[PDB]
């Protein structure tokens, strides 16, 4: 089944997708000389303060930090969005090496990670309704680069031990993801897909501009994680991005 290795990665998606030769897919490039400024977008509102995570989790493609989304704890809302959306899961996608590892690129540079905070459109009242939209999910792509250590990233981290393998999960309760913003909120917005299989067009983009630093020991940790279940060959979880789409008939839109 799919996977990032060279029989089951991102070249071979399209067999089992079709959508993986879209109109919207993404990760894109952003070229930052063609992008648009549109002083009609807002800015960012991030209510994270009463957010509630849960359990943290190996799914064989990344490890997730899972949030209860209930009720309306930890939303987004402002900038390109209309309505509420509610956070429920972040994940991280990372290289081999610092010079890789980021799924969109700015001027073709590539960080070391990204991290993704994934919410949710809560008209659709469920999770499995809003990815049937083309608004129904809003993801915050944030840029990991090497160099000094992210002190609110360090629980993340001394957990990876106990996920090691696909399956396994730990309860992860009371990490606030406030830890893990930039300073600056500036962005940029494209309509696009999930990255992942099944890769579905319904997701409005924010990446932001300003990356945040980690340190080599901390992204190592993340190295050191298994795509395999235990038991099994080891084969290490490392470049679980997929290389950049055609922008096609899409416009990228600049806060700043
Ligand atoms: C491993 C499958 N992950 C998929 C399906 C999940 C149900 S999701 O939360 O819709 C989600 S968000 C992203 S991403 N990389 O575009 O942020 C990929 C995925
Ligand atoms: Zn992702």
């Amino acid at each position: 089944h799919w996977g990032y290795g060279k029989h089951n990665g991102p070249e071979h998606w399209h067999k089992d997708f079709p959508i993986a030769k879209g109109e919207r897919q993404s990760p894109v490039d952003i070229d930052t000389h063609t992008a648009k400024y549109d002083p009609s977008l807002k800015p960012l509102s991030v209510s994270y303060d009463q957010a509630t995570s849960l359990r943290i989790l190996n799914n064989g493609h990344a490890f997730n930090v899972e949030f209860d989304d209930s009720q309306d704890k930890a939303v987004l809302k402002g900038g390109p969005l209309d309505g509420t959306y509610r956070l429920i899961q972040f994940h991280f996608h990372w290289g081999s090496l610092d010079g890789q590892g980021s799924e969109h690129t700015v001027d073709k540079k590539k960080y070391a990670a990204e991290l993704h905070l994934v919410h949710w459109n809560t008209k659709y009242g469920d999770f499995g309704k809003a990815v049937q939209q083309p608004d129904g999910l809003a993801v915050l792509g944030i840029f990991l680069k090497v160099g000094s250590a992210k002190p609110g990233l360090q629980k993340v981290v001394d957990v990876l031990d106990s996920i090691k393998t696909k399956g396994k999960s730990a309860d992860f309760t009371n990490f606030d993801p406030r830890g893990l913003l930039p300073e600056s909120l500036d962005y940029w917005t494209y309509p696009g897909s999930l990255t992942t299989p099944p890769l579905l067009e319904c997701v409005t983009w924010i990446v932001l501009k300003e990356p945040i630093s980690v340190s080599s020991e901390q992204v190592l940790k993340f190295r050191k994680l298994n795509f395999n279940g235990e038991g099994e060959p080891e084969e290490l979880m490392v470049d679980n991005w997929r290389p950049a789409q055609p922008l096609k008939n899409r416009q990228i839109k600049a806060s700043f």
